[PDB]
C-alpha cells in the first residue's frame, strides 16, 4: 500500500487508479445502510478484532462535482462547518498536487483528542475528481502528550460527476485512532456516524458558494497552484506512520 512498510511516496497513477477502483468495488463489501441516498458499506471480513474499512456514498442531486471539490480542499472552510476540528493548516507542498497538512479533532472526554499529519494528493480525471490521503511522519511534528496521535491508513474522496448540478462522492477511509478504543468500537461508531458526517458535509457545500464569495472567492490554490503560500518539501524529510509498530 502506498502507506508503505518501506518509505514515504507521492501516489503515483497507479495509486489514484486503485483507489478509484476501490470505491466502485461492490465484491468484498457488505451494506450496512441506505437511506435518502446515503449508504455505508463495510469490508466484507467482519472479523471485529481488527479495523474495518468504511465506504460511504452519497448522491447529491443538487450540488455540481467542482462545489463538493473546493469544500474537501478548502483548510479554512473546515473550521466553519466541521463541529469537532480543533485545528487544521496546511504544513508544506510536495508537489504541484501533493502536500502534508495537520488536523486535530476532539473526543467525547473520558477519550482525549485526536491529531493526524497526513500526506495528501489530489487529481481532477476528465469529469471526476480524487482527493487521497494517509498518514506520515514530519519532523517538527512529534505526538503531543495532550493528544492521541491516529493513523490515517488510507482516506480519500472520489467524486464522480452526474451532469451539470449534481455529483456523487464516494468517502473511502481506514483510521486507527489508537489510544484505548477497542477495534471494534471505532468500527461500530464510524459506521454509525458516518451517513451524519456526509450530509454535514452535503449542507456545506449548499452554504459555500455564499460564504467563499466573503472570504476571497478568487484564492483557491487547490485549483490555481501558482497561489499556493506554502514552503516547499524534499520527500525523504518525512517518514513512515506505521499503523502497528
Amino acid at each position: 500500500p502506498v502507506l508503505g512498510r518501506e518509505s514515504v511516496q507521492v501516489p503515483d497513477d497507479q495509486d489514484f487508479r486503485s483507489f478509484r477502483s476501490e470505491c466502485e468495488a461492490e465484491v468484498g463489501w457488505n451494506l450496512t445502510y441506505s437511506r435518502a441516498g446515503v449508504s455505508v458499506w463495510v469490508q466484507a471480513v467482519e472479523m471485529d478484532r481488527t479495523l474495518h474499512k468504511i465506504k460511504c456514498r452519497m448522491e447529491c442531486c443538487d450540488v455540481p462535482a467542482e462545489t463538493l471539490y473546493d469544500v474537501l480542499h478548502d483548510i479554512e472552510y473546515r473550521k466553519k462547518w466541521d463541529s469537532n476540528v480543533i485545528e487544521t493548516f496546511d504544513i508544506a507542498r510536495l508537489t504541484v498536487n501533493a502536500d502534508v497538512g495537520y488536523y486535530s479533532w476532539r473526543c467525547p472526554k473520558p477519550l482525549k483528542n485526536r491529531d493526524v499529519i497526513t500526506l495528501r494528493s489530489w487529481l481532477p480525471m476528465g469529469a471526476d475528481y480524487i482527493i487521497m490521503n494517509y498518514s506520515v511522519k514530519h519532523p517538527k511534528y512529534p505526538p503531543r502528550k495532550d493528544l492521541v496521535r491516529a493513523v490515517s491508513i488510507q482516506t480519500g474522496y472520489l467524486i464522480q460527476s452526474t451532469g451539470p448540478k449534481s455529483c456523487v462522492i464516494t468517502y473511502l477511509a481506514q483510521v486507527d485512532p489508537k489510544g484505548s478504543l477497542p477495534k471494534w468500537v471505532v468500527n461500530k461508531s464510524s459506521q454509525f456516524l458516518a451517513p451524519k458526517a456526509m450530509k454535514k458535509m452535503y449542507k456545506a457545500c449548499l452554504k459555500y458558494p455564499e460564504w467563499k464569495q466573503k472570504h476571497l472567492p478568487h484564492f483557491k490554490p487547490w485549483l490555481h497552484p501558482e497561489q499556493s503560500p506554502l514552503p516547499s518539501l524534499a520527500l525523504s524529510e518525512l517518514s513512515v506512520q506505521h499503523a502497528d509498530s
